[PDB]
């Protein structure tokens, strides 16, 4: 306030916004793809021989979602502080992105026998400490401004 900081206050909310609503969908992706995985039941009849009809719409869409919503942090500023924040919440978001990503072109390619080879887990452990890295030096900067 007194120009400076409220544009730069908004700027921060606008991005641990949708760095949430970046994370949120791949948690949401990883529900609708096991949805499937496990849906891919001794039924058989319901002739959905892995594909589509409704819950790998829902994770390819999902996803899709998740990736929109980090491009309009990621074509935003790194208020310098967040150089090694960004920088790595960035990696961290192209390891995890990518594991969900062969989930699909597996679950609807029938694959489960990949489906199941890769840490999905692991990946997203270290993108749930990355993110919480990111908040706690987020903060940090506004552990200085209140």
């Amino acid at each position: 306030m007194n120009q400076q900081g409220f544009v730069i206050s908004n700027e921060l909310r606008q991005q641990q916004s949708e760095l949430t609503s970046t994370w949120d969908l791949m948690l949401q992706t990883r529900i609708n793809l096991s949805r499937s995985a496990a849906r891919m039941m001794m039924d058989a009849s319901n002739q959905q021989s892995s594909a589509k009809t409704d819950l790998l719409q829902n994770a390819k869409t999902t996803l899709a979602q998740a990736a929109a919503h980090y491009a309009n942090f990621k074509n935003m500023t790194p208020l310098p502080a967040m150089a090694e924040a960004s920088a790595n919440v960035d990696e961290k978001y192209q390891r995890y992105q990518a594991a969900l990503a062969e989930l699909i072109q597996f679950l609807d390619n029938g694959n489960m026998d990949a489906y199941f080879a890769q840490p999905t887990q692991g990946m997203q452990n270290a993108l749930g400490e990355a993110l919480g890295n990111y908040a706690r030096v987020s903060e940090n900067l506004y552990r200085q401004t209140f």
